[PDB]
């Protein structure tokens, strides 16, 4: 398909741009850290638990201001941010009714050590009907009727302390942009 073709394109831009002199070593790096606790880490199969897991969860406590669930899968200073907005929307008696309409093209980026632990950087296409409402009923954020075609670039950490690979990583920083006219 044409179209497919050219939201795939368009992932790729922003791997070429996340890729400095020195993502092939730092990469390299990041993985012999991983490695070190889990030999049988798997690029391929990881981006598929991000799809199948770790993307959708997220993101859905995200947009439906879900405190309790995002704390769980946030770093501390993570969490901080992203809470306070949802904080002030609910000190005003507000209503998510936002919702994912789909997610795909699921990619890795680059890698980086930090910290906290190992870092690998995703990048992944979603769209989003982001609406808020008041006790009335009347939107006051977001628009009920519209699309919003976005792009991701979500940093992931490690806990190299976690006895079980499947619940190891999760959300340290996030970026996103609107690819209207793309």
């Amino acid at each position: 398909n044409a179209f497919i073709r050219a939201s795939r394109a368009l992932t790729d831009k922003v791997t070429d741009l996340l890729g400095g002199l020195f993502s092939k070593t730092e990469m390299s790096e990041v993985l012999t850290e991983i490695l070190r606790v889990d030999p049988a880490f798997d690029k391929d199969r990881f981006l598929k638990q991000c799809e199948n897991d770790i993307i959708p969860n997220v993101l859905e406590a995200m947009i439906s201001g879900e405190l309790d669930i995002l704390k769980d899968w946030c770093y501390e200073a993570t969490y901080s941010q992203l809470a306070h907005p949802i904080q002030q929307a609910k000190a005003l008696g507000l209503q998510f009714h936002s919702r994912i309409l789909d997610i795909d093209n699921v990619d890795l980026a680059m890698g980086k050590m930090v910290e906290q632990g190992p870092v690998l950087i995703i990048t992944f296409q979603a769209q989003l009907v982001m609406v808020v409402r008041n006790p009335k009923g009347e939107v006051v954020e977001g628009d009920p009727d519209k699309v919003l075609r976005m792009l991701y670039v979500w940093a992931l950490c490690r806990d190299q302390d976690e006895l079980n690979p499947y619940a190891a990583w999760r959300l340290l920083d996030i970026s996103a942009s609107s690819t209207e006219q793309i």
